[PDB]
DNA sequence: GTCAGTCAGCTAGTGCTGAC
DNA sequence: CGTCAGCACTAGCTGACTGAC
């Protein structure tokens, strides 16, 4: 059938029909500012469709590449960018189309399989590296990643999805795919009805490539149509500093963090015959053969079989730590403990780390989002690095590679900070710039002792009754919020002694408590200026949101800063979880990193808060686990 | 010889339960 | 709190073991 290989030759199957070849006119602007009459050739769908957005394309094959079209994208300001893969997995992926719109023109579609010279692509490379023009890409870490894994560079990005997120504000956490924004912003039914079509294949049907145009080219009227929105609410500074951390959370993705191989074998060695010698030891403490050691309705009934009682001589009921904490006395309690702990940290590292370890090249790969913390804070997707054990230092296990060396920072007390700029509280200001940790002076405070008394057992009790309260916490719930969590213990006298010491001084935070509590807006803002909405007033969500969202923002803006300075020594950025960077980078250059570190993180604070300093603790370490 | 009816193993799902 | 993983229990599905006139 010559029909459905009728436009063979441009590797097109014309499995559908519904599409025509038109060769037309199109007055581009020569080099020398000279208006060139060139034609190119263009497909069209015969069946039209009843909304505005555009549906034209070119196919540029290596026999049909012509020098003229490069002349398109001369003085434009922005593009769209869509790009097609074969699959999820960007290191074992080939990447099939690359879509640009251009306004007022069909979308250039490169068909990258039957590209086989590099004279093309370049034309595509000089536009993507130009920091001037502006990049629009839906889901901008995806095609960003595969990107700059298959040698290119792209030098700027508006990622639709970030400004359409940000505009929801946490109301809705789904429905965010292009067709739900186009919906939603545009009145344009996009029909993605493609079922995720074969891709892998050389050849291409008709409707899989139009459809697959329509995907590019909506994204400038988005566009225009969002930025108004953005601005609108003054919300131009969040978008304009949440743009830039696309780029190094996709270096993190790349690079990732390695892992040492014979050491977690060694470890998986200990662990386990000592999770088979105190297994033994306990069936052998609950009197009983058949008890599955795991069920929580099993164990407690061979413990209430066994006698087990409390300090009231009562019978247990839950095995919760909660409850359990007081209950040491037992012998058996106290293996059962043991053993609890050994198989949760079994289970969730030991056995969970050779899963996601890829031996092609012996590195650990997370997956990291942004936006979708409710904070906004990132989170690690699959292996969640942020749940990896601080126990035994299990980080070294993890090493930087086979030369290079790792250099970690970290913020000391940025949440404290943060509380002090926004509450604008003069005793805590007073203590900053007189070089005294805020955990120092809330020590003294509560223990009347004299400046340099505070030693660190007395610092623990200041270390958690700061960020108990600082974020307006019930006196009567810190009974609960010490006698389960740290290491406090009291009783309600003294909880109604420290409560009203700490608000004697810190006139900020009880100013700001009884502001947040009074207004119970459904709307709170940051310093950042992003937005968010609750169903319902909430007290703790409404004090935590401020303080721990402009954390996020100040990190995220070091990230960008960081990512902007260390180009110079191939340096990489390989995590971070919670306050702390880290990076990594090849010997011989450490004097520099360290200087380079601290700069930018300190450029970074300074940005968005003015009053008070920061302090980055710093060091260079051999291993992640480096004490 | 055959086919309902009750007996199921299994499959899925919500409930509930401990962990840094 | 968030998260994930892990385990009973309860209820519905898809074939095997009868029971028969
Ligand atoms: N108990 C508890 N811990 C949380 C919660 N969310 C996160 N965490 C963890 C991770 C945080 O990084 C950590 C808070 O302690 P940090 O590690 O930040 O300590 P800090 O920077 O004060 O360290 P330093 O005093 O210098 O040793 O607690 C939560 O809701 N409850």
């Amino acid at each position: 059938d010559e029909i459905t290989k009728k436009y063979i030759k441009d590797n097109i199957i014309n499995v559908d029909d519904n599409i025509i070849k038109k060769k037309d006119i199109f007055k581009l602007k020569n080099e020398n500012n000279e208006i060139t009459e060139c034609a190119f050739e263009y497909f069209e769908s015969k069946k039209k469709f009843d909304d505005d957005i555009e549906s034209r394309f070119f196919i540029i094959n290596d026999n049909n590449y012509n020098e003229n079209i490069n002349l398109i994208y001369k003085d434009i300001k922005y593009c769209g960018l869509n790009i097609q893969t074969t699959g999820l997995e960007v290191f074992d992926e080939n990447i099939r189309l690359i879509q640009i719109a251009v306004e007022n023109y069909p979308v250039i579609i490169y068909d990258m399989f039957n590209i086989n010279k590099k004279d093309i692509l370049d034309g595509l490379r000089k536009v993507l590296e130009n920091k001037n023009i502006i990049k629009i890409i839906q889901n901008g870490k995806f095609d960003a990643k595969f990107l700059l894994h298959n040698n290119f560079k792209i030098e700027n990005i508006f990622d639709t999805y970030i400004a359409s997120k940000l505009l929801d504000k946490n109301k809705n956490m789904y429905g965010f795919k292009l067709n739900n924004i186009v919906e939603k912003y545009l009145n344009v039914i996009l029909d993605k009805q493609q079922q995720n079509s074969v891709w892998n294949n050389s050849l291409l049907n008709n409707n899989q490539l139009f459809y697959a145009a329509r995907d590019s080219s909506c994204l400038l009227k988005l566009y225009k149509k969002l930025k108004e929105e953005i601005k609108k609410e003054n919300l131009h500074i969040v978008n304009d500093i949440e743009n830039k951390c696309i780029l190094p959370i996709c270096d993190m993705e790349l690079n990732g963090i390695k892992v040492d191989l014979e050491n977690l074998q060694k470890s998986t060695n200990e662990i386990l015959n000592e999770l088979n010698i105190e297994k033994d030891n306990l069936k052998k403490k609950l009197k009983d053969e058949n008890i599955n050691v795991n069920s929580q309705q099993q164990v407690l009934k061979a413990l209430q079989k066994n006698n087990v009682r409390d300090i009231s001589n009562k019978l247990i009921e839950n095995t919760s730590d909660s409850n359990l904490k007081n209950f040491l006395n037992h012998e058996e309690i106290i293996s059962l403990r043991n053993y609890r702990r050994l198989y949760k940290l079994y289970s969730a590292f030991y056995l969970k780390l050779p899963l996601h370890i890829n031996t092609k090249t012996n590195k650990i790969h997370t997956t990291f989002n942004q936006l979708k913390t409710f904070s906004g804070r990132f989170s690690s997707e699959k292996p969640n690095l942020q749940q990896i054990p601080r126990q035994k230092n299990i980080r070294e296990i993890f090493i930087p590679n086979d030369n290079n060396i790792f250099i970690i920072a970290d913020f000391k007390q940025i949440e404290l900070k943060i509380a002090a700029e926004i509450t604008n509280d003069e005793i805590m200001l007073k203590a900053y710039n007189n070089n005294i940790d805020l955990h120092t002076l809330t020590a003294s405070i509560i223990t009347k002792k004299n400046i340099p008394d505070i030693n660190k057992e007395d610092r623990h009790i200041a270390k958690a009754i700061n960020f108990g309260l600082i974020y307006g916490m019930n006196y009567v719930n810190l009974k609960n919020y010490a006698n389960t969590y740290y290491g406090l213990n009291m009783s309600l006298d003294q909880c109604l002694y420290f409560y009203n010491s700490f608000f004697e001084h810190y006139k900020g935070i009880y100013k700001w408590h009884n502001q947040v509590k009074q207004k119970r807006a459904l709307q709170y803002s940051t310093l950042s200026n992003r937005k968010v909405i609750f169903p319902y007033f909430s007290f703790t969500k409404a004090l935590n949101y401020p303080v721990q969202g402009t954390c996020a923002d100040i990190l995220k803006l070091a990230l960008v800063d960081l990512y902007d300075n260390l180009k110079d020594i191939n340096g990489k950025i390989i995590l971070c979880v919670h306050d702390e960077i880290i990076i990594e980078v090849n010997k011989k250059f450490q004097e520099e990193a360290l200087k380079i570190l601290v700069q930018s993180m300190e450029n970074s604070a300074s940005y968005f808060l003015k009053k008070v300093k920061c302090e980055v603790s710093v060091k260079i370490a051999e291993n992640w686990g480096s004490k």
